[PDB]
């Protein structure tokens, strides 16, 4: 019965409407349908195995919506509904402006990946902040139930100062926020990856921290770094050293990468812009593996690329991940993925004699 509305979303709606419709269109009338509550509510109840404490909270399932699909904060309530046990937004800048020009979004059905060059599309931290105001002590109930918010923060095209920008996201959403997201690894504005190497990297978060711990007790969030899957072993070494050095929170693993692995079939293969899905799951995964590693099993890591199914979100579990991500499967098989990731994730832990999640993090490591 719930596969079932799996079936119809995944083998019909999806693939019809998809057809209509460019996927910008798309995105833009999920993301109005989410907002509305227009989708029924997730049957999927969540057990107790999928629990999950990092960060300073409760997470009541492992699995979030990766940021990029509600970049502006329209979705949050609808996000919840839909059965994601946290919700991320962003990437926000700290000024309003439009991103690149179209066409900037592209599906590769054959696949099931897309590739985007959005540029950061962003209604900007004013705009943002003054949504999440208007619900701000609905999540402060939401969070205490087990369903955390992170807002991820990038900069403007136009800015000199990339640390500035960070810094005043920091300033205006740090205090609506469970976790802060430092975006240095979109791929789609000029200069902004050179910001994970080391001395930058170092002086970045220096100052983003600072600014974190300037915040009211009960406004302080943790701080997470969200990397590329296209690092060099050099890049990850530093990565994992600066963290270490300033006691960042956690990093999310990965982004979308600009790598084309061999295989792709997808017409559009050759678009510029990060590639997400199916080609990039094993990718991500192993520099979750990697991660986890270099941070001795102490930094916890939100795991993100090419999750659609339970088993996709375990492997990242196993890797060294504490809570994973999805997005991309979100667009090709439609609500019913989230609950689907659930309760295979559920089913596939009991198999494997996990007492629930805690439990499965960072198991391959210890085999
Ligand atoms: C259309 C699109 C827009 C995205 N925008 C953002 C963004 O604004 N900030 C960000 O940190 N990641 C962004 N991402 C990356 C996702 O958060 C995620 O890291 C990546 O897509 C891999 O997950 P997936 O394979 O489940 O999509 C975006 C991805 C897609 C496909
Ligand atoms: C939240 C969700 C996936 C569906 C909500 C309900 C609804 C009526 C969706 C209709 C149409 C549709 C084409 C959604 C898929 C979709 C994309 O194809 C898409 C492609 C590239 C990047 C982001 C995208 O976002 C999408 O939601
Ligand atoms: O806005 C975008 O282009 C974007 C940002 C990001 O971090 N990742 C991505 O794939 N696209």
């Amino acid at each position: 019965m719930a596969t079932g509305d799996e079936r119809f979303y995944a083998e019909h709606l999806m693939p019809t409407l998809q057809g209509l419709l460019d996927p910008e269109s798309a995105h833009r009338l999920a993301v109005r349908f989410t907002s509305l509550g227009l989708l029924p509510r997730a049957r999927f109840q969540d057990s107790d195995m999928l629990e999950v404490r990092v960060l300073g909270h409760k997470f009541r399932n492992p699995v979030g919506i990766a940021a990029g699909f509600d970049k502006h904060g329209e979705a949050v309530d609808g996000l919840y509904k839909m059965g994601f046990g946290f919700v991320e937004i962003g990437s926000v800048t700290p000024k309003p402006q439009e991103g690149n020009p179209r066409p900037r979004v592209f599906r590769l059905p054959e696949d099931q990946a897309v590739i985007n060059r959005y540029g950061f599309n962003s209604h900007g931290l004013s705009v943002v902040e003054h949504r999440l105001r208007a619900r701000q002590q609905k999540q402060a109930k939401l969070t205490e139930d087990g369903l955390p918010l992170g807002v991820n923060l990038g900069k403007n095209k136009t800015s000199v100062d990339a640390a500035e920008d960070y810094a005043e996201g920091v300033r205006v959403l740090g205090p609506l926020a469970d976790y802060l997201v430092v975006n240095v690894s979109s791929p789609n504005t000029a200069g902004l990856r050179s910001l994970q190497g080391k001395a930058e990297l170092r002086r970045l978060l220096t100052k983003v921290l600072q600014e974190r711990d300037g915040l009211r007790r009960v406004h302080r969030p943790a701080v997470l770094v969200k990397i590329a899957p296209d690092l060099t072993s050099q890049d990850k070494e530093d990565i994992a050293s600066v963290v270490k050095e300033l006691g960042i929170d956690g990093l999310i693993v990965t982004n979308t990468t600009v790598s084309r692995p061999a295989g792709l079939q997808g017409a559009l293969r050759s678009e510029t812009g990060g590639l997400s899905g199916k080609p990039l799951r094993d990718l991500s995964t192993q520099t979750i593996r990697e991660m986890y590693a270099l941070t001795q099993g102490r930094v916890p890591i939100i795991g993100v690329g090419g999750v659609s199914s339970g088993q996709d979100a375990l492997e990242k579990i196993r890797a060294g991940a504490s809570l994973v991500q999805l997005y991309t499967a979100l667009t090709f098989w439609g609500p019913p993925v989230v609950g689907k990731v659930k309760r295979e994730l559920e089913a596939l832990l009991k198999e494997q004699g996990f007492g629930g999640v805690t439990d499965a993090i960072g198991a391959d490591h210890r085999r």
